[PDB]
């Protein structure tokens, strides 16, 4: 075929290879009885997964007719949502029951990053990222600026130097506060009595608050370095006189460590092209590589533990390496990792929970066969489930762990599990969707780009939208983020499980992201998304001068968004626009998914610092994609603009998005043959066909020209 026969299945020989010879052995799970449940679970789970996807389209449909009989009266569209089963019932005040959750995401507050899991060295960074150089952070990025004269250079600019050294002082000051003075004239550290003692010009003192000394390392007397604790974030003071830098410090400090990325999510899902059976195996071989703790790339291995000494005991170990989780792809797509005896592909989140689950196993022990690494504590496995829909897809996902643990011979709720709101009909029966895994929810989040292309898509019948940076500021969004918050926190949230907020995408602006992103803890998030090792350290300084715990029980019993709030669809107003901002508008559009589409499409790239039409560095996933082919299609569809102007738009952008990719080797230039570039015709067909897809989403379109293009590379 050529496949394995296994029941009504007929599975990639690669994938059937991957899974026998590199997953299972290990996990006590015999292979001719895995095969079988797999069988089982996919004959059983298949049809509901379908009947979801159908009612989706029933719903859309009937508000797509209804919008089309038309201001908008919200008592009676209201009402309409209610009659048709999209507004649900809110239940009855509860407490989230989810047990066996680590340390991490149940008290600590901090930085969460997100990797393409395809991409082994990336995702070993973010791994070792849970401890990182908050001088290099500062040295390396915008945060200290070049003036002056602290300009950077091939040379070690020692101006900057201590520009860096100075605000971390600062840091040290505000975070774990002397009795009396300040870090920036410490002389020395030492340890008398289970307690830190700090030598000062004039005399000496000790800790403003002594419990916040977790420990340190070597002698009491000298020690080579000091561990601190702040908001439940460790920091450790690096000491060494002999040292470059330590020999220009007064006290002879070295560096200032941060516990950065307290958690990671390698993600399966909208950073990485992966479109047949050949790249779910990468794919879940480097989750394998992780979970045995074995991983490693040439550029190399995963962090061991740190080991300190307790302020007046024997030894102890702190977690070296992020706690990951995995992000599985949605209810939609299917994949031809498996097809059945029809040659129908199999859905591809009921593989992902099997295989991720089953892969899983590995990061709850130490062994020979496991791997020396381990990941979750309590025995776990944390996987975060995107682009639900309402409460009883969430229910669905219950019962697919549910199932996946009994094929995996897992104790039951072993699999947790993180809701993304990021679709307009789980925002609106928030508190439902959260109720559907009461006893398996370990985080939610909110996020941009995903959330605002379903609020288009929703509403395309209903006019045109305002712009896609209008967006931002938009009613629906500032209800749709404090309704987040809301529900987690009256759901038992504090304490128990993750609170997230959305990406930092502009990677090069540091400065910035500490400037602006404090407003997110502030907001009692316990956790938002960083896009590099580096950000992730910049951003742990916000749960420093942030106390999300305490901002988490200020906003208890809060109802700060009504459901007319968050029904308030972004229709643009009478007149709204000149010419000339349309025009930006929509070459700004057509540079995003032009820009984003060449690198998926041409070289399976999912996640990269792309220039945008002002060649500012963004991080963002395929959402772009969403949120702009749909804006594009409402304002095509409502004839602010025709299908000749996103042409001649995507005429004139390409070449620029030709230019910005100067520096590639494996890059193919899209203009002067357009008509010809695979990548090109993807972006045109995601715009004028975006109306017809199913909630807006781009990955049939998408997957399809990727397979189109590595099809023709074939030959
Ligand atoms: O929401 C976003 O903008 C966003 C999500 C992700 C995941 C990455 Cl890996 S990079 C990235 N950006
Ligand atoms: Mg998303
Ligand atoms: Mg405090
Ligand atoms: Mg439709």
């Amino acid at each position: 075929t050529d496949r394995v026969s296994v029941g009504n299945l007929r599975i990639a020989r690669v994938l059937y290879d991957f899974v026998n010879n590199e997953a299972l052995p290990g996990t006590d799970i015999d292979p001719d009885s895995f095969w079988a449940g797999v069988d089982k679970v996919v004959a059983d789970l298949t049809p509901q997964n379908q009947a979801l996807l159908n009612a989706r389209d029933e719903l859309q449909a009937q508000i797509d007719k209804w919008h089309r009989r038309r201001p908008i009266d919200m008592d009676a569209y209201r009402q309409f949502l209610t009659e048709i089963g999209y507004l649900l019932p809110e239940p009855d005040d509860f407490t989230i029951t989810t047990s066996g959750v680590d340390a991490e995401i149940t008290t600590t507050a901090g930085p969460q990053l997100v990797v393409p899991v395809l991409n082994a060295r990336f995702a070993l960074n973010a791994a070792n990222a849970r401890w990182g150089s908050l001088y290099d952070a500062l040295y390396g990025t915008d945060v200290i600026p070049e003036t002056d004269g602290a300009e950077k250079g091939p040379t070690y600019n020692k101006v900057r130097g201590d520009k860096v050294i100075a605000y971390a002082r600062k840091f040290l000051d505000d975070s774990v506060p002397l009795s009396s003075g300040s870090f920036g004239d410490a002389t020395g550290f030492t340890v008398q009595d289970g307690q830190l003692v700090v030598a000062l010009p004039d005399k000496s003192t000790g800790l403003a608050n002594p419990g916040q000394f977790a420990g340190y390392t070597g002698a009491a007397e000298s020690p080579t370095s000091v561990l601190l604790i702040n908001h439940g974030l460790h920091i450790e003071i690096l000491i060494d006189p002999e040292s470059q830098v330590g020999t220009t410090d007064r006290a002879g400090v070295k560096d200032v460590i941060l516990e950065s990325a307290i958690t990671t999510i390698m993600d399966f899902e909208d950073s990485v092209a992966a479109v047949d059976a050949a790249d779910k195996v990468l794919g879940y071989r480097n989750w394998l590589g992780l979970n045995k703790g074995d991983l490693a790339a040439a550029v190399r291995v995963l962090n061991r533990d740190r080991n300190y000494t307790a302020p007046g005991g024997g030894q102890f170990t702190l977690p070296g390496r992020s706690l990951m989780f995995v992000r599985n792809v949605g209810h939609l797509m299917t994949n031809d990792a498996i097809v059945d005896t029809d040659g129908s592909e199999v859905f591809e989140g009921i593989m992902d929970a099997l295989f991720t689950g089953l892969i899983a196993i590995h990061g709850l022990k130490a062994s020979d066969v496991n791997g020396p690494l381990i990941n979750s504590r309590t025995g776990s496995i944390y996987i975060v489930k995107p682009k639900m829909h309402g409460p009883a897809e969430v229910a669905f996902t219950c019962e697919l762990f549910s199932r996946v643990e009994d094929v995996l011979g897992l104790p039951q709720n072993t699999m947790k599990i993180g809701i993304m709101d990021e679709e307009r009909r789980t925002t609106v029966n928030l508190k439902a969707c959260i109720k559907a895994a009461a006893d398996r929810v370990v985080f939610i989040n909110t996020g941009f780009l995903d959330r605002t292309g379903d609020e288009i898509h929703t509403s395309m019948e209903a006019g045109p939208m305002v712009r896609k940076g209008t967006m931002k500021s938009q009613p629906w969004i500032l209800a749709y983020e404090d309704h987040n918050v809301d529900a987690g926190l009256a759901a038992g949230f504090s304490g128990r499980a993750q609170v997230g907020k959305g990406m930092w995408t502009m990677t090069e602006l540091m400065a910035d992201m500490v400037e602006t992103k404090i407003a997110q803890p502030r907001a009692g998030a316990s956790t938002a998304w960083v896009p590099s090792p580096t950000a992730a350290t910049l951003h742990a300084l916000h749960y420093h001068q942030v106390d999300v715990a305490a901002v988490q029980q200020g906003l208890a019993g809060k109802r700060r968004a009504t459901i007319e709030q968050l029904l308030t669809i972004p229709l643009a107003k009478e007149l709204a626009w000149a010419p000339d901002e349309i025009r930006e508008e929509v070459d700004n559009n057509c540079q995003s998914i032009l820009g984003y589409v060449v690198r998926w499409v041409d070289q399976g790239v999912g996640a990269s610092k792309v220039p945008d039409i002002h060649d500012v560095a963004l991080m963002e996933d395929r959402a772009t994609l969403r949120i702009s082919s749909q804006l594009l299609a409402n304002w095509l569809r409502h004839g602010v603009i025709t299908s000749a102007d996103v042409r001649a738009s995507l005429e004139r952008m390409a070449p620029l998005v030709d230019r910005q990719n100067a520096g590639d080797v494996a890059y193919r230039p899209m203009a002067p043959n357009f008509d010809d570039s695979i990548a090109f015709l993807a972006a045109q067909e995601l715009i004028l066909s975006g109306a017809q897809q199913p909630n807006g989403y781009t990955e049939p379109i998408l997957h399809r020209r990727r397979r189109e293009f590595k099809a023709r590379a074939a030959e």
